[PDB]
């Protein structure tokens, strides 16, 4: 697919059909494509792109956030060739950061309670990611799987106890303190090490030489991740 | 060592087969490494997909090869480069330990010099002094719309490097801080570490145009 | 004095009570008075709740880099404090609370514009005269060599002032300049080589607020994310 | 008075008795003066001072001191309540900002904590608006509605609520300084059953930056985290 972007910034993800019509012509936006400009009837310039998994997921039709999304990818150890637990599934958005890390061969296990957000997940899934390499499942989520990841509310509930390798984790994504501390004291129940909480920053900076200053502006906070590592 | 090997797990202490960010924080050392809460995001600056061929400078130890090599996949190739010899080999020997996939080539010598192809390589991941100088050989390899991503530790050079990139057919996309706020939680006790690492460097990324 | 009022949004409304004044009436909200409510609640603004809805002409500075400049300047009460440039008069409050009656703050502006709102705000909330209001640059400034405690900048080019500030300023005391930009601070830092300077300190300032709605219990997802660096230079002796 | 100093390496305050050295006698120190040579020589900063001085208890760290004076709004010729003393760190900081005609009323249970605050504030600030008592707040006797500020930082801040509230006017703040999350939500908690209106919960960073050109960076080592800050605004009875 394509991303348009303008002067301010606002972008438009566009999925481009013969004869299509975003009023311009997608053929215009295939003949610049990824890295050329085309302008618009009313002169406007929208700069053509090829889009990363980081602006699809912010624009694609409530996803897990990009800067979280990449973190866990790191504390899962997800590595090539693995199978993951994911639920999930929503919007997807962290789907495919998983999809992603387990490369074609490695499967993603995908679970989803509701019913309308796992249709709307595969179409976001199915427009940006041709491989079918995660299994999706319809509903609410031994020893043989190499992570589990929740973007739940309730990540305590369905604490997947014997469906973990040793040497595996639990990443939870959840946005309150309280949340992180009602699924902390859970682990008195089940083999689990508390090995960190953290919550991810991604501090943007303005560079327009010679402008140069940390964002006014910004997104200080989207939710805490919290690790737990099984024992055997 | 057996009874680890028999655990899994405790062990009169616990144990584990590293994770790669334990491993980079605990593998061995030639140059400095570049640190586990930038590579991540680096991966995704770069948006890395499995399949996909990189180019990297320099390896150091080879803490950012592994990040690529796990990430591009085992079809996806990282063409990386190190003109330090003693470098390159821990970075080849630290690899080889926890990658034993060969989805990466090793270069000795300046990433300057290297014999590369035009609009063939999916991303540059950088990591060195003088980013600057690679910008006209990253610019070729580079294809439209793709990125450079850098990792420089002051805000001098990303200003410089910034600067410089105005010769060369690039957008600046981003310059970021990442942070990973940590926690000591011996609960009812909970409170942000009281030492932190502050910072390690900022990240520059660059999107090059079809020019 | 002036009156602070909130709704049940968070959203804030600073007001100058007046008989006859129209919101809800005015003197309703003095005989239920500050703490009390009318659901809307009425308070005697804190020097942060002003700066933050004080009429503005040029932008004030801001209450954090404020509340953290005046430490930085190691200001007792007393002490003879020199400013630039007044703005909207934000600072001055800080300095002028810090120094106390005995003090004093020596501040410029070179727009005359800016001064009236600067020094028509500094009154209504600031009864004490210990403030000397000026016109014009600190550039041009006559003033008594090693006869200030402090120098508080907030401009665009605080360099240019810094001939005047090394003579202004007492031995061993400190010059904090608050500014947006990391490329102003560097340009700021090599001048000061020019000057008996000695380069202490380049921070930012960051006050990371929460919401507790408990059981919601979280840092706000959209925060203030930078206003300015300070950079603080101690002067030499001679 | 004092007097800090700071070597080739810049680290660290002599306390000038007629007569004796640091190897530099006291008397050629008040010579040089003030940013003068012998290592230099420096008047303290309170920031200084707080940091190098003895330390029975640990005090305040000055950039949440320095935060603290602003949410609770504090204008010369207040009457603020602290408690507990500690080193007397944030004593200080709480004294300038009420001057000459203001007063602290600060309370501290553990009596060789009281002793060595007393001593550290004393050296520093001799003017006389500090009031000191050996004993808990929540057994104190203190006149209703007569206190402009409640400055806190104990391990268990909930237990004064009662009678912070008796002291305080109405819209003024209950500032406490809180190392734990745990220990705030309690607090927020049992703020529940006293009149109070939470109005804020926030960390302070001064992250500092290491500039010696072309070196331009914010320092490898900062420090994580120190303690939330607490400000509770009292209801019009
Ligand atoms: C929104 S996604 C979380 C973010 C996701 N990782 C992403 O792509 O960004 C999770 C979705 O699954 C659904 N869901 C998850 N857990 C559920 C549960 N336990 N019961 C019912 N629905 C659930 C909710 O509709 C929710 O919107
Ligand atoms: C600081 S190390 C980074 C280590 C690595 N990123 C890691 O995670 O382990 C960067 C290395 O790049 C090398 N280098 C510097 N300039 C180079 C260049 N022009 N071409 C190739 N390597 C270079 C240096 O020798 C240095 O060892
Ligand atoms: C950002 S505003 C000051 C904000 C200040 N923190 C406050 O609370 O109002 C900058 C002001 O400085 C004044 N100014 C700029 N350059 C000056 C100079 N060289 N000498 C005196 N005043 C100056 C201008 O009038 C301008 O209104
Ligand atoms: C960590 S220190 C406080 C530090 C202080 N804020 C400073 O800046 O130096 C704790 C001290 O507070 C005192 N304290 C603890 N609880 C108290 C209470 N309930 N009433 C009065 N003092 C108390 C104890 O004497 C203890 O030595």
């Amino acid at each position: 697919p394509l991303l348009l972007k303008d002067r301010k910034g606002r972008a438009y993800l566009v999925f481009p059909k013969e004869g299509g019509v975003f009023s311009v012509p997608h053929e215009a936006l295939l003949e610049a494509g990824p890295g050329g400009v085309v302008r618009t009837h009313l002169g406007e310039e929208l700069s053509v792109h090829r889009p990363t998994l980081e602006e699809y997921l912010l624009h694609m039709k409530t996803p897990t956030a990009p800067k979280d999304a990449s973190a866990m990818v790191t504390l899962l150890d997800l590595a090539p060739g693995m199978r993951v637990l994911e639920a999930g599934t929503g919007s997807g958005g962290l789907t495919l950061f998983l999809a992603r890390a387990v490369g074609e061969k490695g499967l993603v296990e995908s679970y989803e309670a509701r019913p309308h957000h796992l249709a709307q997940a595969e179409r976001n899934v199915r427009a940006f990611w041709q491989v079918e390499n995660v299994r999706f499942h319809l509903g609410k989520l031994e020893a043989a799987y190499d992570g589990v990841a929740l973007d739940l509310m309730e990540p305590w509930k369905v604490l997947a106890a014997l469906a973990l390798k040793p040497d595996r984790f639990l990443v939870a994504y959840l946005p309150n303190i309280t949340q992180v501390l009602e699924l902390v004291r859970a682990a008195e129940a089940h083999p689990f090490r508390l090995e960190r909480v953290l919550e991810v920053g991604w501090r943007e900076w303005e560079v327009r030489l010679p402008v140069a200053h940390p964002r006014f502006q910004q997104v200080g906070h989207t939710a805490f991740l919290v690790a737990l590592r099984r024992w055997k």
